[PDB]
């Protein structure tokens, strides 16, 4: 819905939902799954505020208490997946894709938002509405051939987020479908004890 990453957290215990944030706080989420939950927000537009669905850039989240100031720095790497960057030989603003293909990043930095980006409707490109299909970014020459094979086989997504009901290990598109709606807000929940 609305093309949003997984929002929060669901505490079965209570039947309220809570942030990522205070989930992790409250040892209800380990740490390692809770930072990737929130890197995935800042690739796909922001840190969710669930009390109003509004979607902050990492320093406005921090300033609001949204996040831990031991998140910024990790979350700020993420968010270029969703701001792109300038091209510093000619000021142009790339996806994070097209840095790759450029040498500006790392493929392995780089998979796992293009990832949680499909997974939410398709490929980011900078400052513009509207996901791109993983066909269009490759014919286009946004992504490689093999990224585009990477993100084309869903069911190969790494497993590297921990289910904190089963503690299964879970890809991220294996944790959306675990998720519940809010009732009040609409957002995807991943449920916690």
């Amino acid at each position: 819905d609305d093309s949003f990453p997984i929002a929060g957290i669901y505490d079965t215990t209570t039947d309220n939902k809570c942030s990522i944030k205070t989930a992790v706080a409250k040892n209800m989420l380990d740490p390692i799954t809770g930072q990737k939950l929130l890197e995935a927000q800042a690739a796909t537009g922001g840190i969710v505020d669930l009390l109003s669905r509004e979607r902050y850039s990492v320093h406005k989240a921090m300033e609001r208490g949204l996040i831990e100031n031991t998140s910024t720095q990790r979350l700020l790497n993420a968010q270029k997946a969703f701001t792109g960057i300038e091209d510093p030989v000619t000021k142009k603003r790339l996806s994070v894709g097209e840095a790759v293909q450029k040498g500006w990043m790392p493929r392995e930095s780089v998979l796992p938002h293009l990832q949680v980006q499909h997974l939410t409707g398709g490929l980011i490109d900078p400052k513009r509405t509207g996901r791109i299909p993983i066909q269009q970014a490759l014919l286009s020459g946004m992504i490689s051939e093999e990224l585009a094979q990477l993100l084309q086989d869903e069911s190969s997504y790494e497993k590297d987020l921990t289910d904190p009901i089963s503690k299964e290990r879970l890809s991220y598109k294996e944790a959306m479908g675990r998720c519940r709606k809010d009732p009040l807000s609409g957002l995807l929940l991943l449920p916690a004890a």
